[PDB]
């Protein structure tokens, strides 16, 4: 891309590892100028198959968004046989990581669902589809922001072409358009926020124990999934307004902000250090 930049340690240092993705390593950085910590994904091209599209992809898209709903991109630097992509560090763990010690109760989860909808307000107004939305994409810093991650595989639409129709995203998470390979938008991933907000409450999504071949047909012709058991009924209505077959009756993330669930439930994100000092507490204590 026009703006790859090279010699990344003139300008950051790189530290320890902090996470793996699907193909490349995350590691912890630091400006050398400011001293303010980063992080930094590391990606070994010549390893790199047919997963390259998806690494110009992630790139051009961080570079245009400037949202602080979204990882804030530093820029992408070529070393040797890897690339560097810089972005915002976020300390906090990512939503999927903090169900592991429990629950979460309704107020996290109206709080977390409610910071999603404003970062995809923000890409839907940006005519930008994620399309891998799901709890594993969802980053908290340590106080308490949420953040959406990883766009390898991120849509644009533009002024002619107005749908998508590529087949992307994880199985159980798909909108039944987007796994027919029907012209799609931003609806697609109201659908995979229906089933983040039942990941949220339940800690999986529908079907989780299946094998994701078979989602491909339990998706489109099954009826969509509800939210069953002890949630109020607002957190189910928000589940189902999402979780239409039809995508253009589904509302839009703006909408969503305005839903009764998260208009009485949602509070501020520094409440979140409480989950997020529980999965500290928990991952020290671990076995
Ligand atoms: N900005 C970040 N700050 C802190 N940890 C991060 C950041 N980006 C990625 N990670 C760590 O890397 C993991 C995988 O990142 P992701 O963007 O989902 O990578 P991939 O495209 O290689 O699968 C995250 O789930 C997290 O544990
Ligand atoms: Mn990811
Ligand atoms: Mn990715």
């Amino acid at each position: 891309m026009q703006n790859l930049k090279a010699d990344p340690e003139e300008l950051f240092t790189k530290l320890e590892k902090i996470g793996k993705g699907s193909f490349g390593e995350v590691f912890k950085g630091i400006d050398n100028r400011t001293q303010k910590v980063v992080a930094i994904k590391i990606i070994d091209l010549e390893e790199a198959e047919d997963e390259i599209e998806d690494i110009q992809q992630e790139i051009t898209v961080l570079s245009q968004c400037d949202s602080p709903y979204v990882t804030k991109y530093y820029g992408s630097y070529l070393k040797d046989t890897k690339l560097w992509i810089i972005m915002e560090y976020l300390g906090g763990g990512s939503a999927l990581d903090l169900l592991e010690p429990g629950p979460l109760d309704e107020t996290q989860i109206a709080t977390i669902l409610r910071e999603i909808l404003k970062g995809l307000d923000y890409l839907h107004s940006e005519k930008k589809i994620h399309r891998d939305i799901k709890a594993a994409n969802v980053l908290l810093s340590e106080h308490g922001e949420v953040k959406l991650a990883d766009f390898g595989v991120a849509g644009q639409l533009t002024d002619t072409q107005i749908k998508r129709n590529t087949f992307v995203g994880t199985p159980f998470w798909m909108a039944p358009e987007v796994i027919k390979q029907s012209a799609y938008d931003s609806k697609a991933d109201i659908w995979s926020l229906g089933i983040t907000a039942i990941e949220l409450a339940r800690g999986e999504p529908p079907h989780s124990e299946l094998h994701p071949m078979k989602v491909l047909f339990l998706i489109p012709k099954n009826n969509p999934p509800t939210l069953e058991g002890n949630y109020s009924k607002p957190l189910k209505e928000f589940v189902e307004a999402c979780l239409n077959k039809e995508p253009s009756f589904r509302p839009t993330a703006k909408e969503l902000l305005k839903h009764k669930f998260i208009l009485r439930n949602a509070k501020k994100t520094s409440y979140l250090t409480e989950l997020i000092d529980r999965y500290k507490r928990w991952k020290a204590e671990q076995s």
